[PDB]
């Protein structure tokens, strides 16, 4: 009853003057992620996952 | 009775005057990622994932 | 009963002055991914996923 | 009895003088994904994916 | 009963003067996509993907 | 030069299931006003106003 | 240059499943007064004013 | 240069379940003002005032 | 040069469950009152003001 | 340069259970004023006043 799973509310965000900047040179790069969930049952669940090479 | 998976709700957001630049040479870059949600069942969820070579 | 599988409400966005950049040489770039859902029952489920090359 | 998946609603959004600006040169370049849905029963869902070269 | 895949609505979207440049070269790009949904029974679901070369 | 008196520009407005019920009895009622705007040079500029008896 | 006086912009509003119960005997009721502006140059200028019996 | 008077921007409102009951008898009752603004040059500037009886 | 007068932006708010209950008998209540500016050059400027009788 | 008067920003606001009750008989209640502003020059400025009988 009223189970929750994964779950992510009333989140209130104000930005007035964000500056990002971002240089990549042949890699990875995960900026800026918010407000996110997920359910993964048979897996491998990554949020915001970052891997140069292989 | 009131399941609830992966769910993202009541966000309330305001972005005034941001700046944002990115600059790529052969690479991968993931930026900017709000209010989102994802269910996998059988398999591997990524959310905002970057890989550069393989 | 009332069964809730990656959903995305009640969202409230406002962007004022918003200035976004991109400048890409041979690679992969994701910005801006809002209010996006998904549901996978039998395979990968990527939201906002970058590869650069194979 | 009322299930519910991959839904988004209730979005309002408001933008005022937003400017992007994408240069790209032989990549992949995905900018600006909002209020989307999807539901892959046997299958790869991706939403706003970018690959560069194979 | 009242069963809902994949759906988007009750989504309210004002832009006032925003500004949008894309420059390709031998490329893809995808841009501005909204309030969109599908739905796969067998086969790969992609929205706002973009590939460079093969 | 881009004077500008009393606007309401760049409005989202979404509403689900707003349930409004109003009983009355020799008074005065005012509900749900949204968006408006007015101008009054010489008198008396009133929004919404509510008066019961004289 | 770009005066502005009594403005109202860049608003956005959700509501889901809002439930409002107004029960007036002989009075004034004012209520839900969302998004308004005026310019009064030489008057009294009220918004949402209420008053019972005179 | 830019002058601004009595504004209102950049908003972002969600409401989910509010209940709201007002039950009045021979008075006044404001609720609910948001996101106004006026400009009074000349007279009396009120927002939401309630006098009962004169 | 950017002069700014009574000015309210950059405003986020979510609201889930509120239950609010006014039982008014001959008086006067203000409640409720988000994000609101004005500007009185020669006057009185009351906001949410209650008076019961005179 | 820059001048800023009765200036309200960057305000984020959450509330989940929020419960309010108001019980008033022949006085003046004020609850709830959140983010407001305003600007008398030549007056009286009052902010969530609340006087019972004259």
């Amino acid at each position: 009853s009223k189970t929750k799973e994964g779950v992510v509310h009333g989140v209130a965000t104000v930005a007035e003057k964000t500056k990002e900047q971002v240089t990549n040179v042949g890699g990875a790069v995960v900026t800026g992620v918010t407000a996110v969930a997920q359910k993964t049952v048979e897996g491998a669940g990554s949020i915001a996952a970052a891997t140069g090479f292989v």
